[PDB]
């Protein structure tokens, strides 16, 4: 949590990864995807105070630069804990604070070993993502096979 | 896959990993977990057929040995594809063939890095898993923090 070549360089990727359009323009919606995609849990309001924040043209689009500036500021409210607790929260479907010790084990080793961060990113790229960040999990299977 | 030492050793782990009773016997339920814990997607019937075959006393129990023998048989019946697909299915909450490109990325890298395959088992070992394998993720959160 401190703007640095790497930090930034990374922040680009995530931004590039969810700009379906293909031209540096993350939508209010694409914005959330980006953040969750980094461990943050932006509230629908929070994502709003962010669009209006800078963008005063109501274009609803966000330029990497703006994004970067935002992140930098909101970076203070990011500690290892929340990030972690979000990962595990993906495995909590019904949302009961409870998760499959199993599903965990499986996803983490089986799929955690067959793939490398870079590979995860490469897939998501060619992958067919929509606004929300949804993707037909089969697409991934076809790739991985 | 075949019954190589490593393989046996792996099954042992998983089996040991969900025999909450502390001894060397897993229940029909526990069985389910163990299997999901390895990418197998056991059907209730299948699970019952197993508890039935061996253990004619229908004790509902099953030894590592019996377990080993069993897995051996169903072994050549499962292929890498299925496991892959089951992994991804964890990420598909409402079960609509769709998952969060984000959540994937997040879980896969953030938490995919903070832990090593063993660190996972080691955690689930000390973790407070219940019958269905359910676990309070917070408990994992703490261990991590």
């Amino acid at each position: 949590d401190q703007l640095t070549e790497e930090q930034i360089a990374e922040f680009k990727e995530a931004f590039s990864l969810f700009d379906k359009d293909g031209d540096g323009t993350i939508t209010t919606k694409e914005l959330g995807t980006v953040m969750r995609s980094l461990g943050q849990n932006p509230t629908e309001a929070e994502l709003q105070d962010m669009i209006n924040e800078v963008d005063a043209d109501g274009n609803g689009t966000i330029d990497f630069p703006e994004f970067l500036t935002m992140m930098a500021r909101k970076m203070k409210d990011t500690d290892s804990e929340e990030e972690i607790r979000e990962a595990f929260r993906v495995f909590d479907k019904d949302g009961n604070g409870y998760i499959s010790a199993a599903e965990l084990r499986h996803v983490m080793t089986n799929l955690g070993e067959k793939l490398t961060d870079e590979e995860v990113d490469e897939m998501i790229r060619e992958a067919d993502i929509d606004g929300d960040g949804q993707v037909n999990y089969e697409e991934f299977v076809q790739m991985m096979t």
